[PDB]
């Protein structure tokens, strides 16, 4: 199931803070977390769902902007790797991935 | 054991003060700051399920913070959510209003 829906949700996710600004005001920051709840609320896994939580509460969203968004997301992509034991990527392979969108 | 019974009153009363003393003309920053004390109210429960719970709860509702009143709602039809599932007593707005009326000094 997971495994066709993963890789649509994840550039979704990668995409918006791809898509963020890079001179944020506070509305915008405010849209984007509220964007993140409602990127986990669609998730159709109740696993996923629970783990995405207790990760963002956790490791609370770095908007300054776009890159250091992207960044968190690519953390938290690397950390569902890293516990699902896929190739946890570098930041150049994440760079080289997206190259066209950033 | 989580002990509900004595911790449970304690984090509702944090909950509908943080909303009571939220601004009536929040700016996007509070409104911001509003959803992270959310998340990490939520992260503080002692109980995995009353986690799980609110959180699902959080995500199907969205925070409604334009003012102190709606945020206050929105406390107040989470509580009496969580007391339908416990098949607790679902208080009135108005009975709400009047328990903690002496801090709504809107
Ligand atoms: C928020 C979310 C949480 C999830 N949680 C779970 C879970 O707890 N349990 C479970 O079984 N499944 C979970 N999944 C599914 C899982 O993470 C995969 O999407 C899936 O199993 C298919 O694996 P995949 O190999 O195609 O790679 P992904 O779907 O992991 O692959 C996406 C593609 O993105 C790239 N990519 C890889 N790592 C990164 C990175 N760090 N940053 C940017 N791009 C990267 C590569 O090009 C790769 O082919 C979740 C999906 C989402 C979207
Ligand atoms: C987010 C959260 C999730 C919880 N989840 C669970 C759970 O999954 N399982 C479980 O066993 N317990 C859970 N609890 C505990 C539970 O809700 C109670 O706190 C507990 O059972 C004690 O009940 P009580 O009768 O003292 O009243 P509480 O519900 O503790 O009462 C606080 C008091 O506030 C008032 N009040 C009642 N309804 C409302 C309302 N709608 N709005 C504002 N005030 C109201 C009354 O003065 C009342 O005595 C949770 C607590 C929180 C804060």
């Amino acid at each position: 199931h997971m495994l066709h829906w993963g890789p649509k949700y994840w550039r979704s996710l990668h995409l918006y803070a791809i898509f963020f600004s890079d001179a944020p005001s506070w509305k915008e920051k405010y849209e984007a977390i509220q964007w993140i709840l409602n990127f986990i609320e669609s998730l159709p896994c109740t696993r996923c769902q629970h783990h995405a939580f207790s990760y963002l509460t956790k490791n609370p969203l770095t908007l300054n902007n776009s890159e250091d968004f992207q960044y968190w997301t690519f953390a938290f992509h690397n950390n569902v790797n890293n516990r699902l034991n896929k190739k946890i990527i570098s930041w150049s392979e994440y760079k080289n991935i997206y190259e066209q969108s950033i």
